[PDB]
């Protein structure tokens, strides 16, 4: 039982007591909220040639507390909340497992009691880091985990839900030893960068002293890890020889400016059939999965020498250029709002749906709770099909909700209130080479401009790259370079995904997807410095397209009007139950409430849908 | 891009602007409706060892685009009306992909637009061939795509919203090169089979003019087609040893007509088991694959010349002959109606419930609007079960064969069923062994237990399925001779050319499925298939008239009542209770339902007089 | 078409009508309700190495019959009415199958016609029994089940629905020829253990006579059997030679009374590693599987063989003996109760919630709401997390094992929940540890926190699972000797022949599951199990009492409040908002629920005190 105080909350952590028989548990206690987290690695190696790592967070109480169980009565599934919680702790804690660590893990977070005040998000994330950390399972130093929130202009450390919602921020991060970073995931309501950038030093700070505690903790207690099996990674000497085999011709397709990604992925492919055909003879005995990794270590090696040694990319772009940006609005006539967004070789496909207010709350209480309404009435679905990629795929995505958060809290912030309407704006990626996320930011602002939503000003996100020269021995970055706007590949073969967006005068959204353990502060400062003078840029180019809202919604846009209806008539028009207005309702498609005894709103999307329901009442009127 | 007229309407396609990292993928824009659809194809072969071909059909809003329901697909999942736009739209482009071509195909549709008076589904299935054309993927002709309806007299293409709500006919027709007949799917009231056969003529015509200007759209672009790695035929000299092997056990088999289904099947398989063996000796580098296939090939190719060169089916009756036909109703004393019909060897058991015409409604606003409310208060829901065919099998959720199976039986019987019924009117079939057309069989079981439950219905409704065995030589690829099958088993479906199934009264026509497996089929082989099912339906009527001829002049006794109570305003607010818990816990332990009319009346509803009984003493017991 | 007289009661069962291509079907029927059961095994051996046997029983209707099910989503095999009868057909049907018959086997129940007088669910479980007694699925001989009930003092066999409504106990009986005991499973009202083992004889007695109906029917239908073309069962060679090599291994690790379960089960997983690398050497021919069978039955002996000649358990217990029981309550100040339960190295952890009355058991849609209510507003959650074995498995997904659990538990601690409690209570328990019987500590765990919760409950529930370990001689098959064990281990469930799951109060029997894993065992085994169990109740409920004795006077501080609120009539309609939007809106925003009880005054249920605060703040804002 390890105390950790943080300003002026407190951080009870304890083990030993409750799950006894998994390979690691951990009780995280703040006031009277209390999570245990529980960490289960199998022995056995797994037949998926990968880390399969999943994080289930599990919620008892929708509306933290006050709905007593979504359980007991409602098995019907996970929430948003439930699952991005569970990505946020995945993304804290998978770049410190070992390399080669092909053994199927699973970190659970039973949430044993709620008092309404602590947020259990955040006490989740260090019972994962204490769980693993106590744990036989190989895992690299504990990870803190505060949230850093300002109120009044002052930061708060751990912000309780009443502070929650009067803060301007609400910014996560997850610390390793050594003040490094591994994890940020903030919101913010348009603040300066400097206030941005302050914060996530301030919240830093506050992890090392959960790590200390945390260290503490596992020396009171004898922690001996185990030793699996085998470490999944190719032998030095069979890399060695790949890169032999197939560094030029590597070189000399990454140093083709003519590629697009289809062309220089078959490019790749070929130099790979014919690497591996000849890499098997050299080692008969060698496991066919090693040949496999052993020229991704040498295509990868190979990809971030030419940006470290020539500050040239593979598509002939230096470290700070965007890719062609393309914008388009009103695509289609019928549509309340669209816009098509272009960057590079991804294309976004957003559209803007008008709705009624009470498209909001469904289906009685607890469904309703489980999924809080928007705060303003604004949500963002995103989509991404698997042919915008060529793939096939069966049609829960845990990347896709994951995605249409992030995007949805970057568009938040210059949302109107007190629109009139539901704002749904769908984004669906049709082609994907880069951030389709951040695109959907920019084409959302776009088709949010054209539907004519008064949004405050026009907000776009990219995502900055990062290639570093670690030293094997120290483990410090020698060298590092950052870049703007990458690809898929610059994603796949880089050492982060920092996606931020924001307005030209302030920041939105964040979601650093770090695959080093851990990076230093200072290059998360020149990450986002970097992706300002880019935000500056697109916003340049989306401008030309379309500056200001629309001065007045579309013409075939939604009507709300109300509809006086006598007392006698009230009988015959509602039906026996509500069935006559639920069964006109369901079939022009009209949204029709009682507003007193005698007086009905009635919406329609359309100007016709109204027409149809408008002769509707009055024949029964009459 | 290319433009299409097709009388008063125009259809606009485009392709290279959206989706480009897909195979193929094309736009196809009637009026203020836009479709997207793609096309991928995956180059190395699926292990299935046969078509992995997948349509999910996806509309982005539902009542005509007006409610959006995008946002729910989590908690709600795939509406019927897409699954069956997906059945379609596999339906017209699955026969034009080429033999042997086991490689996982995925076609997407994307509703970019609706503007609530031009349907997506149809351009959905042009917008499919189009995709399928332009890509690389290895598929045959252009495949067009029109729906026909009657509106006061005159045949209309591609009709509006408005209009088929107005319309005796809603027909589809998918057309190939050359005007063959692809897919086929109606749904009339009850019309004449000349006016039937005259709409589907109108629907060839048109198919022809879209397939003509994607054929434009096809040159401008320089579409080059890939060459798949390999084509999973079996080989000529693998065929003709096999031939040799089994051609004189597999044709006693067929010539043998005490054979049953399992018995049938259980003599095929001892032939296949000794021939297996046999062939890997002869073949040891052969695929286990193609040995399997090979064999496939030589029993389908034995199964055919027996009904072309002697017209004897393999159970012994002549083209036009039924199986038998049993009927039976009134089985069980509880049910509000039932009905008992076998045909051959296919068994169904079809029930029908009496329920409140409040329970159409799914008590919110999208779901119940995702599904619409019936026409005529009346459903259909159709059940396969796994012991149907002696087989194991999940039973959790609903696969789309008994989706579409219940929506085709449900045409079938929706125009007999009279208006203003004061009940939902629910009709469960399930096919407790199946050995031939069971949509089809349900349509009539349906008939009975709708007469038997005392529904007063129109006419009784009967429906058949047709097959088809054709001769065609490899040279050119044209029909020489064919047969038209009356009734067909599993076998004559599996081994034949399509499964013609139609239904209808003694004097119309109200529903058709074709599912064509060749390459389209000349459109005078369709007007004899309908001809020949309107004899057989004929005589399928004649034997379920002696069963029951009229419905009950009432319903049974023990069937459900309404009835009107009742209360005082200063009673209601301890009979309803806080927010209505009384009236909700009386519904869900007795079983009736209480809607309240107005502010003193309140309607009852109680599926058995019993269920009531239990009713009236809660109302009187309060105070 | 053979009728069977069951006192008052007419059963008849026929076949050979419906669904013929079925490898078994027939059909029972009692009263006007008929139930049609059918039944396919595959010829070819199935690749999972036991016996894949998924037996689903689907109801059309639910309400009794009165309100329509299909025409629904969620299929009709999920439900809990419906989950729970499947697990009771399947229980009485598994023992009965030859060993090593490794074929997919499924059982289907189908509801031709309900009357909502007679049960189905009984006639199921007879129906499963026909059609594998006709078809040539290789079955042991047929059963029988009846349900007994205790309406005025006097015993009713297959009593009607209204009957049941007033019946003290509701016993379920499957017997196998010769007076044999399959599965039992019993809800009682408290009744005493001379009543409830009465109802055990009379029920046993009444299934007998549907065996011989069913036997009847077979010599008169003519059934022939298949031949399976391998059962796997190991060769008798490999078995001794098994023996030989781990005999000696195996019987130190057990009796090594310092073993705990993961310590036990590394100990033995070593005996296997070194003897499965010497029998393929032995036998190189054999199957794979024959040689991880061999050591399952060798070590299965071993384990078994130390109980019958020595009386000594594998940790050092004597047979009537418990493990260490220890428990807490009020471990979280938040939680409304809570409690842990700790037996052995089985730990659950106890939690109880209060809810509103109304929105909590009525769901959204009345239509699915087809398990609409219980019977008092409570009811209990099972959980399993895959962490209590130190295991990775599939968090969501429906679990059978898990909903069974749950209502067992539930059954429990039903008879003594108090009745027009004001709020609806909830039960929660989470398996933390297992290593025994998790079941039955979610009833005493749960009996505890519902204590500390101030539900003035009427007495404390225990309960405990009774193992039995046999000796058959292979060339006949009767029991020469047992013995009964007390608050089995999980390894005494795997290698022991029964888990017999009983729970009740100081004063009588309230809940029963028996899980026979034998084809049948006799009457007197089944008396003495009970009455063992009665004397480790007491012993429990003494070590329960030291805890917690009386529920506590009053709730907790922080519980839930529900009290009204007058909202003017000339100000309804600024307040409910557009069609109930504002309320909808604030009662998701906060956990207040409103429910208009007249058209002045509004009841309000707040989850704590502080929801309240912040409700009552919101409305008289609105006030202005």
């Amino acid at each position: 039982a390890v105390a950790v105080d943080l300003g002026n909350r407190k951080l009870e952590i304890s083990s030993g007591k409750l799950a006894r028989f998994a390979d690691g548990s951990a009780v995280v206690q703040s006031g009277d909220t209390a999570v245990m987290v529980t960490a289960v690695s199998k022995t056995k190696p797994s037949p998926s040639q990968f880390m399969p790592l999943v994080v289930d967070y599990r919620q008892k109480a929708a509306a933290a507390g006050r709905i007593p169980t979504n359980y007991l009565r409602r098995e019907i599934g996970t929430s948003d909340k439930e699952i991005l919680t569970s990505r946020i702790i995945d993304r804290s804690i998978r770049p410190l497992f070992p390399a080669g660590y092909f053994y199927d893990t699973q970190v659970l977070c039973n949430l044993l009691a709620v008092d309404g005040v602590n947020e259990p998000d955040v006490l989740a994330i260090n019972g994962a880091s204490v769980a693993l950390s106590l744990s036989d399972i190989p895992w690299n130093g504990p990870v803190g985990a505060v949230r850093i929130g300002i109120i009044d202009g002052e930061y708060v450390v751990n912000p309780t839900r009443k502070e929650m919602s009067s803060s301007t921020l609400n910014l996560v991060v997850a610390g390793a030893p050594k003040s490094q970073i591994v994890m940020l995931e903030a919101s913010a309501e348009n603040i300066l960068q400097q206030d941005f950038c302050h914060a996530i030093k301030v919240g830093v700070k506050y992890t090392q002293q959960i790590i200390q505690g945390i260290q503490q903790l596992v020396k009171e207690t004898g922690v001996t890890k185990r030793t699996p099996q085998k470490l999944f990674t190719p032998s030095p000497e069979i890399v060695k020889y790949t890169h032999k085999l197939a560094m030029e011709r590597l070189y000399a397709v990454f140093t083709d400016y003519e590629h697009d990604k289809v062309s220089r992925d078959e490019a790749v492919n070929k130099i790979r059939l014919d690497t591996e055909e000849q890499l098997k003879e050299k080692f008969p005995e060698a496991d066919p999965y090693e040949i496999i990794e052993s020229f991704n270590v040498v295509a990868k090696e190979v990809f971030r020498s030419i940006v470290l040694n020539e500050y040239k990319r593979c598509d002939g772009r230096d470290l700070t250029s965007l890719r062609n940006v393309s914008c388009e609005v009103d695509m289609f006539k019928t549509l309340h709002g669209s816009a098509l967004f272009q960057r590079g070789q991804t294309q976004v496909l957003c559209t803007v749906t008008f709705d009624s207010l009470e498209s909001g709350i469904k289906s009685d209480q607890v469904i309703t709770a489980i999924n809080g309404i928007k705060d303003k009435n604004f949500m963002l679905h995103y989509e991404f099909p698997p042919y915008a990629t060529n793939e096939i795929g069966k049609v829960l995505n845990r990347r896709e909700l994951g995605h249409g958060a992030l995007a949805e809290k970057a568009l938040y912030p210059v949302i109107p209130r007190d629109f009139p309407f539901t704002i749904r704006v769908t984004s669906e990626v049709l082609e994907s080479n880069g951030s389709s996320s951040m695109a959907s930011a920019c084409g959302g602002s776009l088709a949010l401009m054209d539907s004519g939503v008064p949004i405050s000003s026009a907000v776009a996100g990219v995502a900055i790259g990062l290639v570093t020269k670690t030293d094997p021995e120290k483990g410090e970055i020698e060298d590092y370079r950052l870049l703007t706007d990458i690809l898929g590949i610059e994603d796949y073969n880089g050492d982060m995904d920092f996606k931020i967006a924001g307005t030209n005068k302030g920041i939105t959204a964040l979601q650093a997807d770090i695959k080093l353990p851990g990076i230093p502060i200072k290059i998360v400062m020149e990450a986002i410095q970097q992706a300002s003078v880019a935000k500056k840029e697109i916003l340049q180019i989306m401008n030309k397209t379309i500056s200001k809202p629309r001065a007045s919604r579309k013409e075939n846009g939604p009507v709300v009007e109300t509809v006086q209806v006598p007392l006698s008539k009230r009988a015959k028009f509602v039906g026996p139950g509500g069935y006559n207005l639920k069964k006109l309702q369901a079939e022009t498609g009209v949204t029709i409430s009682q507003v007193d005894e005698e007086t009905f709103s009635v919406f329609a999307p359309t100007p016709s849908a109204m027409h149809e329901a408008r002769d509707f009442i009055t024949e029964i009127c009459k």
